[PDB]
C-alpha cells in the first residue's frame, strides 16, 4: 500500500541485487521496468521477468520517455540497480514525488561482489570495453576464480572488480528469487580496441524446486 | 486524466481494432496488457508495442493474476478486443472499479472483417482449427480475396468470417498506427483434425515514412 514500488531492471547483476534488496526489505515490487532506444537477445529481461513471476512494463524511446512510463504506475518509490546518471533518476523521481532508492552505490567494489556471489547470483558477462580483457571474457561465469581475476586485471590496469565504468556488461541466468533458472543455447560473441559483446542467439528457462 | 485506459492486447485483428477504437475515440492509452502463462513467438506482441511506441505491460500466469496487474496502473477503464469471456472482463473491471469498453462485439462479422481490411489492417492468420481449412492457410494474409473465400467457406461448413470460435488466430502485420511494419522471415507451420498452428521463427521492423 505505501512499500509499493517498480524496479529499473536492465537484467544485469546491479538491476538484480537492486531487485533483491527490495524484496529483502519488505518493499511491494509491483513492476519491473525496463526501457528500449532505437530475437530474445533483446526480450532477456522478458525472459527473467518469467522466471521471476514479477510483472514487467517496457517502455520505448531517454529521460522524459521514462518519466512518462512511470507517471502511470501505481507506486510510491523506484529502485535504482555513471555518477551523474544517479542525479537523473532522482530527478524524475522528485517531479514524479516519487522515493528513490540506490542499494547499489557506496559500496566497495570487492564486497559488492563478494556479496552477490554469496547470495547464490549466477552472472555471465556479456559485454566487454576496457583493456585486458580479451573475447574470452564474453561468456564467462562469474564465480570466485573469476573474481579472483578481476582483482588481480584491477591490480595492473586498474579496471573495476564491478566492471563500474563501462568495463563489463553481465546478464543474470539465476538468483535466489528466480523460479525458473536460464540456460543459453546458442550465443555469439563478437580486437583493436578493447570493445566486445555476446549476443544471446537461444535460451530457455528451466524448472527449479524451490 | 480521466480517459486514462489499458488496452488487453494479444496481437491479434480483435487486441489491434481495439487499440485503434481506442486512439480514434480520444482515449488515452498508456498501456497495451499481455498476459502470458505457462524466440520470437512468444514475445510478438514486444515487437508490436516497439512498432507502436506504446508501453507494454506483461503480467504471468489466469483471471486474479490479470486483475492484479491492472490494479497497478493508473487508468479509469480497460478496452478489450467466447462469449462469457466477455462477462469475466467485466467482472474485474467492476471489481477494479473500472470502466470495461468492447468495441468488437455484436459487430457482424462479415461488416467487421471489411471495415479491418479498409482501414489498412495487414493480417496474417497464425492458427486454424476448423474443418475447411487445411494447413495452406497457415500463414496466408487476409486481402478482400481472402475474406471472400472465408464468406463461401462460411455458406458450406459454417466456419466463422472473422474465426469466433477457434476457427483461426490472426498476428497483424501492419496497421495505420504502427510507425513500423513487421515482415516474417522465418516461419514453421504445424492433419487428421483441423488444428493448426504456424510458428513465427524470425522477424523484423522495416521503418514507415508516416
Amino acid at each position: 500500500g505505501l512499500a509499493d514500488v517498480a524496479v529499473l531492471y536492465s537484467g544485469g547483476k546491479d538491476s538484480n541485487y537492486a531487485l533483491y534488496w527490495a524484496i529483502k526489505n519488505r518493499f511491494s515490487v509491483k513492476f519491473l521496468v525496463t526501457m528500449v532506444s532505437e530475437t530474445i537477445n533483446a526480450n532477456l529481461t522478458d525472459l527473467q521477468a518469467r522466471a521471476l513471476g514479477i510483472p514487467l512494463v517496457k517502455g520505448f524511446t531517454e529521460v522524459e520517455d521514462l518519466k512518462r512510463v512511470l507517471s502511470g504506475l501505481k507506486i510510491q518509490g523506484i529502485v535504482a540497480g555513471s555518477k551523474y546518471q544517479r542525479k537523473r533518476i532522482e530527478k524524475v523521481a522528485k517531479e514524479l514525488g516519487l522515493e528513490v532508492y540506490t542499494p547499489a552505490w557506496g559500496r566497495d567494489a570487492k564486497e559488492y561482489m563478494r556479496e552477490l556471489l554469496n547470495l547464490g547470483f549466477k552472472i555471465m558477462v556479456v559485454g566487454v570495453s576496457a583493456y585486458g580483457l580479451d573475447e574470452s571474457w564474453l561468456g564467462r561465469i562469474l564465480d570466485e576464480s573469476a573474481l579472483e581475476e578481476l582483482i588481480t586485471l584491477n591490480e595492473k590496469y586498474k579496471v573495476h572488480v564491478a566492471g563500474e565504468g563501462g568495463e563489463f556488461e553481465t546478464f543474470v541466468l539465476d538468483m535466489p528469487l528466480f523460479k525458473y533458472k536460464i540456460v543459453v543455447d546458442k550465443a555469439k560473441k563478437v580486437p583493436c580496441t578493447s570493445s566486445g559483446k555476446l549476443i544471446i542467439e537461444e535460451a530457455h528457462l528451466e524448472s527449479k524446486l524451490e
